[PDB]
């Protein structure tokens, strides 16, 4: 069924208080739920039905009568449908005994079992595989939640609010009940059982100065690994506090770390339940990047407490609301924590990358979609991330002092409320009239950047009279038609700009935003002295096509003197662009034409002599140095490109990467030495709390320009690479495998940092995600070693995506024409689809670009979906999804 925005109505029923007992066995868990309801004023005699999937009914009962089915109820494994004229007209109970397993429940949905510890996640619809219920987020009811299993398997019992009773039970067993008063959307659900291990803390709040108790869990063996986390939390609640001024509210806040998980993490109220690989870390047995990560998902969950849990959704259309909303508000933390300018940058290479191509396929939709045939499909890099600098651009348009009074308005109006997007326009549009001074001041065509879907293209004419000292940027919008909307308008678009003095590097002007709010418009300036050159969506301001127009001379003085990072990095990466598009149809004409000789046009010299510029320039960013070494990612090119032609986007690729090589090699290897002393630093190796961004960023140039120099065979390389895989680091011993894929000492590594892996659960994934991204001609070979000796039948998300999704990057040999990559893939999509339907959409990423591709290899992609399609047993998740990619 297809359920509409427009179509969205009140409950005829009121559930106000929910009473849960769960008891865990050994082959069963009996779930008992007494429901206190209430009839709404939206009642019109219907039948009362509640949602309810692979629940084993036992009894249900209204008013203690126990109900007889085919007479009074009926249930079809998924909805309880209970007649209206046994349907009390008041106020009565609902209560009901149901049998579920969460033993076999490897779906990862409802309550299941992840290794020794039981778990639930209820986003978005799994609380009705626990129990029945009006399973949607506008049904608010108060908790009260009572849990007992064996003693000994599961010593610590955890839920929602305040554990108010710990008792023993006959056989071993025990008990604990929490209360939670304040209402709730069922979704926000939790309960957790199992041998945790923990580390705790005290917080005080900054302006009420009340007591927190923080409490972070994992199974023993990786208890060591629990601190990084429990500082992030401490570093998410005082920002929230020092920012926005919002303190947290409740005595407790639980962190607990599983294996099998689905996503990075849940915002379960005062029990968060995260992926162990986003919560998880120690430097011994992490990459790098585990601590970004776990930085970013703690406080995204944590900032949820406002943004998603105090302030909730109406429905499940509203959903970028708490979730763009909480990105951006994890973004803001990133970065004020990182104090780097890559992290702005990696949020907006994952934006041009992954989401527009999202927004320019089949599954392209707007932050807020219109329609739905699975929820379980709407939890998108869109609504996330684009979502992310929807909100983010509240804020590019207000200022800092303005947005936070906006941010006040919202929070302040719709606290222990339901909202929608609306709403919190609303509240901006206030912040707006102020910063306007006149109540005339709207936002209304705002709210189409929640409606309209699409990359907007913004393009640019510039103009410099010398003679009056006036310049002009004439600017223009444009969004191509789609499925969704036939006529595009135009939107709101926050433009920063700066203008710089090509003589003297100079700022021409101050920081200004220019305001496009129709289809094209020319922004005049007058006294300025010399022709500039135009930083334009400095910190990428709008989430568009930026089309500068700006020559490569220009774009190399803005590389290397304008003052904004991103401008820098952008215009590296169209100058890289310009140059991928040029040769990329040079090879494509020599392979169409079948020339015996052809040429390329060679690397823009005055570019590459700017990149030892700043690679030589000690106060410069390492991070930011290791972007600009870096062509644009391969997801990104391909929205330039109609028919790609991956092996002729590969040989253009390896082209650039060559010539570029061929004349900044010695400068590479001369900063990968000079670099080593403070990169790989071990002073605070064994201090878990000492976390250095800056540090990370010169290793990861170093890995950079190690790859680099491997793949071209610098001389005598090969002892670096052996005397890398002896770093205490994993990021280092790491690299070492996946670079001396070009040697024949790669499976040597192969094993050395095996040994280092397995005894390490996230280790070992990372290991495998290693191997899997590993530059290898017998890339297959490998894989089918991997399956046969350590992925083996294993049911956990992160060892399968491990294993293939990295290898589906690798542009020569997964697209490879026989079309056995894409062949590869769909059978673990189809294998994986019989117990983890979610997992196996994940898996389904590659295809997303399916109709990009050239011809024969959009015949190929095509004939492995509709494949898929025709599998009997293919679920409703999987199914929907190949149906809206493959247009049907
Ligand atoms: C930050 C990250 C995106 C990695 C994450 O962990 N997000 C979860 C979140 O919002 N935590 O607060 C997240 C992501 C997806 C989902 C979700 C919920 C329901 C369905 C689906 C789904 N079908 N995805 O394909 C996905 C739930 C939570
Ligand atoms: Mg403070
Ligand atoms: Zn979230």
């Amino acid at each position: 069924k297809i359920h509409y925005r427009k179509d969205y109505k009140p409950s005829g029923f009121i559930i106000n208080q929910v009473t849960l007992n769960i008891n865990i066995h050994d082959q069963e868990t009996i779930v008992r739920s007494v429901l206190d309801m209430d009839i709404s004023k939206h009642n019109v005699g219907e039948d009362l039905v509640f949602d309810g999937v692979g629940l084993k009914i036992n009894e249900i009962s209204i008013n203690n009568k126990k109900l007889v089915e085919g007479e009074e109820y009926t249930y079809d494994n998924e909805f309880l449908t209970i007649f209206s004229k046994f349907v009390p007209k008041s106020k009565f109970a609902f209560s009901s005994e149901v049998i579920i397993h969460p033993e076999t429940n490897y779906a990862l949905t409802g309550l299941y079992k992840s290794k020794n510890i039981i778990v639930s996640q209820c986003e978005a619809t799994g609380f009705r595989r626990i129990t029945f219920f009006i399973d949607r987020p506008d049904m608010m009811a108060k908790y009260d939640v009572t849990v007992t299993a064996d003693k000994e398997k599961y010593p610590v019992l955890l839920s929602n609010g305040d554990k108010v009773n710990e008792f023993e039970i006959p056989g071993g067993r025990h008990g604990a009940r929490f209360n939670d008063p304040p209402l709730k959307p069922c979704y926000l659900f939790a309960v957790v059982a199992g041998d945790l291990k923990h580390l705790s803390a005290t917080y005080i709040t900054k302006y009420t100065k009340k007591k927190v108790e923080l409490y972070v869990f994992s199974e023993e063996k990786y208890v060591s690994k629990l601190q990084w986390a429990l500082e992030c939390l401490k570093k998410s609640m005082a920002f929230d506090e020092d920012y926005f001024g919002l303190e947290y509210d409740l005595s407790r806040l639980n962190l607990v770390a599983v294996s099998d998980f689905n996503v990075g993490a849940m915002e379960n109220k005062g029990l968060n339940i995260f992926n162990a690989n986003s919560l998880l870390a120690s430097k011994k047995n992490s990459i790098d990047f585990s601590y970004a990560r776990i930085l970013t998902v703690v406080g995204h969950e944590y900032f949820h407490q406002y943004t998603g849990n105090r302030v909730t959704l109406r429905d499940w259309f509203q959903l970028t609301l708490k979730e763009g909303l909480t990105v951006h508000r994890e973004n803001l933390f990133s970065e004020e924590m990182t104090k780097t300018v890559t992290t702005r940058l990696s949020h907006v290479d994952l934006l041009r990358s992954v989401q527009f191509l999202e927004d320019s396929s089949p599954l392209s939709h707007p932050i807020r979609p219109e329609s739905y045939v699975s929820m379980e499909n709407f939890y998108t890099t869109t609504v996330y991330d684009k979502g992310s600098e929807v909100m983010r651009m509240y804020l590019t348009i207000l200022g800092e002092e303005y947005y936070k009074k906006g941010f006040d308005i919202y929070i302040k109006k719709n606290d222990g409320n339901t909202a929608t997007c609306e709403d919190f326009n609303y509240a901006m549009e206030q912040a707006y009239k102020m910063k306007k001074a006149d109540n005339s001041a709207n936002l209304n065509q705002y709210l189409l950047w929640f409606s309209q879907s699409g990359t907007p293209h913004v393009s640019f004419k510039y103009n410099y009279d010398a003679e009056k000292k006036q310049y002009s940027i004439h600017v223009n919008q444009y969004t191509k038609p789609d499925e969704n909307q036939k006529e595009k308008k135009p939107l709101f678009i926050p433009i920063s700009v700066g203008l710089i003095n090509p003589e003297n590097g100079k700022e021409m002007i101050s920081q200004t935003t220019l305001e496009l709010t129709k289809e094209s418009d020319t922004f005049v300036f007058n006294n300025i002295a010399v022709k500039p050159i135009p930083s334009l969506f400095r910190g990428f301001s709008a989430p568009v096509y930026i089309e500068d127009q700006l020559t490569d001379e220009e774009r190399i003085l803005l590389l290397k003197y304008d003052s904004d990072a991103f401008v820098r990095y952008n215009s590296c990466t169209n100058i890289y662009m310009k140059q991928i598009l040029m040769n990329y149809n040079e090879f494509l004409k020599a392979k169409n034409e079948k020339l015996e000789s052809f040429q390329l046009t060679p690397v823009n010299a005055q570019f590459i002599d700017a990149i030892k510029y700043l690679l030589e320039d000690p106060h410069a960013d390492a991070g930011f140095k290791s972007y600009i070494v870096s062509l644009p990612q391969d997801r990104y090119i391909i929205n330039f490109v109609s028919n790609l032609d991956t092996d002729v986007l590969a040989d253009t690729k390896e082209y650039i990467y060559k010539q570029i090589g061929d004349k900044l090699n010695d400068v590479y290897y001369k900063m990968f030495k000079s670099l080593e002393a403070k990169a790989d630093d071990l002073t605070y190796f064994n201090d878990e709390s000492h976390v250095d961004f800056d540090q990370m960023n010169m290793r990861t140039l170093r890995n950079t320009l190690l790859s680099l120099l491997s793949k071209a065979q610098y001389p005598n390389i090969l002892n670096e690479i052996i005397e890398h895989s002896k770093s205490p680091y994993p990021s280092n011993w790491l690299t070492s495998l996946s670079v001396s894929a070009y040697f024949d000492k790669y499976f040597e590594l192969y094993d050395k940092t095996y040994k280092l892996s397995k005894d390490d659960e996230l280790l070992l994934q990372e290991w495998l995600k290693t191997v899997s991204r590993s530059d290898r001609k017998d890339i297959y070979e490998i894989l089918k070693k991997l399956e046969n000796e350590v992925l083996k039948d294993s049911k956990n998300p992160n060892d399968i995506r491990a294993v293939y999704l990295p290898f589906t990057n690798n542009l020569r040999r997964f697209h490879d024409i026989s079309g056995k990559g894409y062949k590869l893939i769909a059978e673990v999509i189809t294998k994986t689809d019989k117990f983890n339907p979610m997992v196996a959409t994940q898996l389904c990423e590659p295809f997303k670009l399916w109709n990009k591709l050239d011809t024969k290899r959009q015949e190929l992609m095509l004939n492995e979906m509709n494949t898929m399609l025709q599998e009997p047993q293919i679920s409703n998740n999987l199914k929907e999804y190949l149906l809206r990619l493959t247009n049907k």
